[PDB]
């Protein structure tokens, strides 16, 4: 199967090039390398941002298999260094103590190794009542407990995100058939609520048109500070052309002219709000 990995690094050259980034072959072929055993089967997707971000694209290996510890994978193969911090012992304990049943990966093509995805199936979802008694939690999440306990979504965490690079997580709230995070929160008494709650920039009214076709939403946490970092609402659509936002030209580009067919596939844009404004994402799914 390395002929295959020369077609998939050929496809994350080119993406790279039509997101205006630049892939640097020597710290992508060793992670291409070092989980050449589960890429067959992964799903393989690239996510495009605004912003700061929009310096590197990313690509994310996804449902990848129970047994793979995509961290110590990347441990192993010296794609990241070994860390005390409690960021490098949190995956180990999400995977026991929710009810996990895949994983991913992501890198930046540019950047290398940034972050691992658990993913629990959405007909049995997280807690933040498991969460808060990890030992390498942040303490950021119980300090937001009135929150998740506010909007109703404390038992509905369905994905956690932990980037090593940032020291970051991310903890998802509903999708596919699980439970629903209420209506209120997508409406635009609720969407004002939670960005003032937060501390987060007032939305814009192309947000409130995003989140009316929204039912999927993110809150990135760090160890080192008190206060949810950011929000974002997420949309999920096989047309992400007539989406309510005005779209960034590389996002065009990416959707329009990528390197492969997504013929029907569908994309997921996100919308992220922060102390200073919104900043959008989007994914491409190249194998699915
Ligand atoms: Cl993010
Ligand atoms: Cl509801
Ligand atoms: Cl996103
Ligand atoms: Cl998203
Ligand atoms: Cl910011
Ligand atoms: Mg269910």
């Amino acid at each position: 199967e390395s002929a295959d990995l020369t077609e998939l690094y050929s496809i994350i050259e080119k993406t790279a090039q039509v997101v205006d980034v630049t892939a640097s072959h020597d710290k992508v072929w060793p992670i291409l390398n070092a989980f050449q055993d589960v890429i067959a089967d992964s799903v393989i997707s690239f996510r495009a941002s605004t912003g700061s971000s929009a310096d590197d694209l990313d690509c994310r290996f996804t449902m990848l298999p129970k047994g793979l510890d995509p961290y110590a994978r990347a441990l192993e193969h010296g794609l990241t260094p070994k860390t005390d911090h409690p960021v490098g012992s949190l995956l180990k304990e999400v995977h026991e103590n929710l009810p996990i049943t895949s994983c991913g990966v992501d890198f930046g093509v540019a950047g290398g190794f940034t972050k691992t995805w658990s993913f629990p199936s959405a007909e049995k979802l997280g807690k933040v009542s498991e969460l808060v008694k990890l030992p390498s939690i942040p303490d950021a999440v119980a300090a937001n407990r009135d929150f998740f306990e506010k909007w109703g979504i404390a038992d509905m965490v369905s994905t956690v995100g932990i980037d090593y690079s940032k020291r970051t997580m991310n903890l998802y709230f509903g999708g596919g058939v699980g439970d629903r995070v209420p209506a209120g929160v997508f409406e635009e008494k609720g969407v004002r609520a939670i960005l003032g709650e937060l501390g987060l920039a007032a939305p814009s009214e192309e947000l409130l048109k995003f989140c009316e076709r929204s039912f999927v939403i993110y809150v990135t946490l760090s160890w080192d500070s008190p206060k949810i970092n950011r929000f974002t609402y997420s949309v999920m659509t096989p047309e992400p052309l007539g989406l309510p936002v005005d779209l960034a030209p590389t996002f065009e580009r990416l959707i329009k002219s990528a390197p492969y067919d997504t013929e029907g596939r569908n994309y997921v844009y996100g919308i992220a709000s922060t102390p200073k404004g919104e900043y959008h994402k989007i994914a491409s799914y190249y194998q699915w």
